[PDB]
């Protein structure tokens, strides 16, 4: 409260309320100012991503990639499916490690880590490939009912639609199980993983253990010399090792399905890195284990029949396979009975008990489709709670005492059913593998990112992450769904790109600061330090623009005209100058920072808000002309609206708007002013005097713009008589040396000449109230009223005033005359000497030049080089 | 002078001095403040291009490329190299029609338009080009003359030793004609003109004159069926499609001939365009037309014989020979005598008198030659004058009245000569052909590059240039070098590339307003833009710091630990206010600009400096706080260097100080007070309040870079006895979650306790000057005194503020005690209540505490949430 506090946990909690009564920081201006069920990491990301990655190719096709890609080429098979695994579970537990993870899954990470744009895409897509991931395992189950009732002659009906039948209750018992709470499925995965390692255990012993009943079988127990023949890739006639690999990775894929839980573990960014990084370890030991097994174990083709004698005939027979014994030897005329290329079951049969790895194969597909079947709703309902795609407002109410996406599981039930009945799992396969490997990719490249933008808020707990390896992980993700199956690659990029159009024109409106925003900043940041290395050149020279809007709503077609020849070209800052008590308007910044912001930014503005406190309008924007800007992008023309309430203003405001002149002139600010009628085809430009090249380069730029492209930019000169025709031409070679596209320069001579009765009649009554009338009250009275400026010196004001007078009177006339039919008026702003003209004098001159009149930019320049005809 | 005066020509002139005592600007302080030989278009750049262009392939190599590729199809090879060379000339056009161009050629305008990094690299490239071009020509009329002593009989040694005499003379004939002055070579080249353009005539008329006697060759004089036979692509064993485009294309080189006189041109900008296009479009138009007129009028192959006899014996005679005459039919057989496709000198007797278009041949050659022998030292010695490569200072003199690179011919001869002796131009062909693509490439990204970088000063006078036409020409002339022998293309770009590092890594002290620059400043300023559409958040604060340097020469190492926790992330502001009257003030921040600024780029210090003026130090940082920055890269941290002088330094300048941390506390301003020993292993960081997270984030910040890397960062905190391992639990738990890596937490009890008796009488001793000793002069000398502040109230101000002063100075104790042995301290900043305490005082506190001690890092935060254990 009153005396500063200790630092405590409280202060940095529920980031806008919690338990705000108890531990609540003080302001510094206080200081200052004068007066339910939660899963460890072993039964939640560890049992889990083992779990889901050991499916159907574990127990029923690995022999068959063992077989046919040799030993040392299977493993690097395994090999490079685990690099691409393990630098994603890098890059994920480096996400994952960075804050609280309120709930979902690689959705979270990814769009917490680098926008809602990639967030929601990416979501997406793993939501619905982990939906169908569902069908895929259990249709694998389904292959693998079929085949044991198969074997076993029972059927019910044809093998096409009995694998639809059971597939369809199984998935109907997976729901179920599912949808009962994770509690309860939680031990179900328990007591899968205890039956999916003694079926592993089972298979180990049975290999250590030959026998003469499997010998006319590939099955041999650990001979040299099969070794050294299955070393060899010894492919088919159409498997490639690109197929190879193909086959394997889905193998590869179904880790973080304990991320996918992080919303119901008790402590992530403690689980999930040393959860997901030793799943993959044992996970990819197994497999390299088993596959050098029973590549040692068994042999390519057996002709198993016990007719098959192992009397050895004395024969060349140069493969290996007599080596071992006459039976299963020489089947290679005909297609023999089976094998590692030749048949399935040798995982079934290698081992001990046929029925202990059957329980095997039931274990480990039911056990990764449970495992989808949890991660996918999770990852939906995360995706819809945020509300990135309006129309999925459902499957996010959660019902049940933990937050239970019901809806979510319906729904993936219902995808994975119709992917079920489907039954083109094959065709569809590599769609949804590149998705995972698209949800990978991104997923590196949330660490590449995040690590790119400095950002210190991104910080990760988890060493052990490096930028290049992430980087690393992105481009072999891609490079792998390009083998994968290209033209599936290409469906995939082209669903990512439209999912982040549609995100990034739909732009939903919060804010968890994205890498995104922090690589905006940096880049923003980076290029404003080389612009600083820049040195100045004429033919270079922006106008860049202090303008003084005061709130831009105030004058909006004026914002529009100053962006006009300041879009793409030059910088625009809109100064705003607060009043009064200091505490009340720094809120008052606060807000008004934010509203008038983004209401450029919704306008198309492509401008600078720029809100000063200050004891007055003059010296805030005193502020705003000496610090204003970063660099060179500093403003160098301060741009004002003409005060047209002078008459009925406050005579001190009017004397403070003629001090903001002189101010800027003072310091080498060129100055515009622009008077339109602000309620709501040639640019006539009369630049009599060389304010340095402002006044031409203003109307130049105005019609480089689409706006006013298609208007003429006719100029207007004096001259003395008898020279006309020599200063019209040397005007149209001089700015034609300029390369201003000229349409018709005219000469007047008419200027500085006395203008006709009324109108200086009418200058007269205007100044008539303020010219002090210094003909009475000698020095007393006199001096008296000339202790506050803003009145006119008569007699001392109109000596040769007199003259600037009568010639801005003269040029108002021939405006008048001349140009009042252009779209847009650019003259020269008049000059007065710093204190030797009363600024009520030097206000009503402009006045009188400017009245009833077209748009009008009175631009005066810093009297430098601005335009140039060299090169 | 003392009256504005009206715009001059003379005003914008010499850009340095261009007689400048005539027509001088009146500056803005002024009215403000109180008080020999040139070329026209027609033989400059007409003649030269179309001169140039027209060269050995015009008249030898021709009739082969029409015989073998189509006449449809030739057309299409002269259609696409015109496209190129057109494309390139609007290119160019724009260029030259921008400003005024000095002197030389393709380098002044690629240089003054792009910086001097491609201006020297291409201006080096194409100078070496043309100079071995010169060696290409000659050798061409070697050729010429040789086959002509040849067919008659006379000849001194062989042909490949006859070549290297005969050109060997004539190049030496060529330097002495050009040596002489350019009205003479211009005189030279105009009647070689007259003689081309006699040949060309001569076989117009001769193709229409057909004879007998030339009927036994393929001549037969606008025959229909020869037409249509030889509009088919009837190519031999080797030559392809893009071999003859590659054949033809030196041919369509040789444009911008004029504009490597533009220095000696008599009017530029207006003779470039309407020269180098109209003769493109004239040598295009010769080429195509006496291209298909030689289609039409000569057959493939011609057994030249008067033996072959016209009886047209009754055969079927596929061939369309016979459909003439017998005479020169059906010679497939065996190689027959000549033709088209067999023959060179078909050119010659097509026509009328051989002589006459012999003459043609030489004529093409030596002009050719002569224009790119004077083209060539233009460039080298406009590309020594900028001295972009020092080691070719010379080769710039220019010896004569008109500035004549007699070095540069000198140079050129050299080099011709040697890559005449050389005699292995077949070899050399395509590299100097890219060479001259990659100067056409660089030229069409020239007008791309100006385009793309808005620019006002860019606004060329010549239309008919869109942006995308010159993309297009760009990647164009990429493409074809890599259709001409696509390894001399990456040689170029090998070339190209390391020229380019070579200058930009010299960074020559130059500044002519590149495309370059203007680029930088837009790509600045469009990021600036869309950083100011991004939101903030607690995960994305950076500390941007405005740090009161003063000038930043003054405390370099504080410069250096600044940037140190500011590098690469966040922002810093270099502040300094400068004093005293103003317009003198305003030269001293224009030089220190670019003083301080080159300074800090140079030092690598990647901050911005930024100068204010101001009538004392403190409402100077006031503008600053204020007012600096753009969008979101205003500061929000202020730095400040302990005031060490405070005992010596004036107490007004000291209560100023005060009074400056008071105004960057009341603007929400976080405040960091360093504090080291400026005459020049673990950071303690001792954080006793909370702040807000940025005494944390400071020194992790530090622990990120390099420097810091290897340092520990442990951390100490205050806390109530008996809960000592309570508090370090809920500390550690708390910046774990913070992810800040300590290293030990120390806890300690011993503040809020009074110090020893030695310090606390140090301190009394140092107040006692300042503590206004409040004891007699109860109101009346007391007030008088106090109408100043910079006093202690000795009775008000020591009553809580008495623990708050033993809390500072056993703090200081503490720090001595424990972390005395730190590379880097960083204590939280006391924060005393606005007025209730005298600066003096305040001012005593921090030199309490921060005495004697390793680098201090006094950090006050803003009190908002800056760090964040969410995601
Ligand atoms: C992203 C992976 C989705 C699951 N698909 C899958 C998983 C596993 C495994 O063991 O995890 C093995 C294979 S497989 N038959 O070896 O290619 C798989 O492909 C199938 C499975 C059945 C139907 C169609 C395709
Ligand atoms: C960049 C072009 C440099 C000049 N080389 C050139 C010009 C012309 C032409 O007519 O301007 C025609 C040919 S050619 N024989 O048709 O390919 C040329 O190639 C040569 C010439 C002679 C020796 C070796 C190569
Ligand atoms: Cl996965
Ligand atoms: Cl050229
Ligand atoms: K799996
Ligand atoms: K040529």
């Amino acid at each position: 409260n009153t005396m500063d506090a200790v630092p405590r946990i409280d202060h940095y909690r529920h980031t806008a309320a919690q338990l705000g009564e108890k531990l609540l920081r003080p302001s510094l201006a206080e200081l200052h100012d004068e007066l339910v069920v939660k899963f460890g990491w072993i039964n939640g990301v560890l049992v889990r991503c083992m779990l889901n990655i050991w499916g159907v190719m574990l127990f029923i096709r690995l022999s068959w990639i063992v077989g046919q890609a040799g030993i040392g080429l299977s493993v690097l098979v395994i090999m490079m499916a685990t690099v691409v695994t393990t630098i994603t579970g890098l890059s994920t537990s480096a996400i994952a490690t960075n804050g609280f993870v309120r709930g979902g899954g690689a959705y979270y990470l990814i769009s917490r880590s680098l926008g809602p744009e990639f967030g929601g895409a990416i979501g997406l897509i793993f939501a619905f490939a982990n939906a169908v991931a569902v069908a895929m395992y259990v249709v694998g189950f389904a292959e693998t009912v079929v085949e044991l009732l198969k074997e076993h002659s029972i059927l019910m009906i044809d093998e096409i639609n009995d694998i639809r039948i059971i597939g369809a209750i199984t998935v109907v018992i997976l729901l179920g199980i599912s949808v009962a709470g994770m509690e309860w499925e939680a031990k179900a995965q328990i007591v899968l993983l205890v039956i999916l390692l003694l079926a592993i255990g089972d298979f180990v012993i049975g290999t250590f253990i030959p026998l003469e009943s499997k010998k006319p079988k590939g099955f041999f127990g650990y001979k040299s010399e099969i070794f050294n023949e299955n070393f060899g890739p010894d492919f088919r006639e159409e498997e490639t090792f690109f197929s190879v690999f193909e086959i394997f990775f889905p193998a590869a894929t179904g880790i973080l399905a304990g991320a996918n839980i992080s919303g119901d573990l008790a402590d992530p960014q403690s689980a999930i890195p040393k959860g997901t990084l030793l799943a993959i370890l044992i996970t990819t030991l197994v497999y390299v284990g088993i596959a050098v097994s029973v590549g040692s174990c068994v042999v390519r083709d057996a002709t198993g029949n016990v007719n098959d004698t192992i009397v050895t005939e004395l024969t060349n027979c140069t493969s290996a396979a007599c080596k071992l014994n006459f039976d299963f030897s020489s089947c290679e005329s005909s297609p023999c009975s089976y094998g590692l290329m030749n048949n399935f079951q040798v995982m079934s049969m290698v081992s001990g008990f046929t029925p202990l790895i059957s329980a095997g194969i039931f274990s480990a597909t039911l056990s990764s489709a449970l495992a989808s079947l949890v991660s996918a709703p999770k990852i939906f309902q995360a995706l819809c709670k945020d509300n990135i795609y309006p129309a999925f407002q459902m499957f996010a109410k959660g019902y049940g005492k933990n937050n239970e996406p019901l809806r979510g599981y319906i729904l993936t039930f219902l995808i994975a059913l119709g992917f079920i009945l489907i039954a083109e799992c094959n065709v569809i396969a590599p769609i949804i593998s590149n998705f995972f490997l698209a949800s990978y990719a991104l997923i590196n490249f949330s660490v590449f990112h995040a690590s790119l933008a400095k950002s210190p808020g991104w910080r990760p707990a988890f060493k052990y992450y490096n930028m290049w390896i992430s980087l690393l992980g992105a481009i072999l993700c891609c490079i792998v769904m390009f083998v994968i199956n290209w033209w599936a690659a290409l469906l995939t990029y082209v669903i990512v790109l439209g999912l982040y159009i549609y995100v990034t024109y739909k732009k939903p409106d919060v804010n968890w600061g994205s890498s995104t925003q922090a690589l905006t900043y940096l880049n923003a940041l980076q290029h404003s330090i080389r612009l600083s290395g820049v040195e100045d050149h004429v033919k270079n020279f922006r106008p860049q623009c202090l303008v003084m809007t005061g709130a831009p709503n105030s004058r909006p077609a004026l914002l529009h005209l100053v962006h006009d020849f300041t879009k793409n070209v030059g910088l625009m800052i809109c100064g705003h100058v607060h009043m009064g008590p200091r505490r009340q308007a720094m809120k008052e910044m606060s807000i008004d920072q934010a509203k008038y912001q983004r209401w450029l930014i919704k306008n198309k503005m492509k401008a600078f808000y720029a809100p000063v406190h200050a004891d007055d309008l003059r010296e805030g924007a005193q502020y705003l002309m000496q610090a204003a800007g970063l660099g060179r992008m500093k403003p160098n023309t301060l741009v004002l609206g003409f005060k047209k309430d002078w008459l009925q203003a406050d005579m001190r405001d009017v004397d403070m708007y003629i001090n903001l002149f002189h101010d800027a002139f003072d310091i080498q600010y060129g100055v515009v002013v622009i008077r339109l009628k602000e309620g709501l085809n040639t640019i006539d430009v009369w630049w009599l005097f060389d304010d340095g090249g402002l006044t031409l380069l203003i109307p130049y730029l105005l019609t480089t713009k689409k706006k006013w492209k298609d208007c003429k930019i006719r100029v207007f000169i004096g001259g003395k008589i008898n020279r006309i025709d020599h200063d019209r031409r040397a005007m149209a070679t001089l700015l034609s040396k300029f390369r201003i596209d000229f349409s018709d320069i005219m000469v007047l001579g008419d200027i500085n000449t006395k203008p006709k009765k009324e109108n200086i009649i009418a200058f007269e009554e205007i100044i008539e109230p303020y010219r002090l009338h210094e003909d009475d009250k000698e020095q007393d009275i006199a001096d008296k009223m000339k202790e506050d400026e803003p009145w006119r010196i008569t007699d001392n004001e109109l000596e040769l005033y007199k003259t600037k007078t009568y010639r801005q009177i003269r040029l108002n006339e021939l405006l008048k005359e001349h140009s009042s039919t252009a779209n847009i008026i650019v003259m020269s702003l008049p000059v007065a000497r710093k204190g030797a003209v009363s600024s009520a004098l030097y206000m009503a001159w402009l006045e009188a030049l400017s009245k009833d009149l077209p748009p009008i930019l009175l631009v005066r320049g810093n009297h430098q080089s601005v335009l140039t005809f060299y090169s």
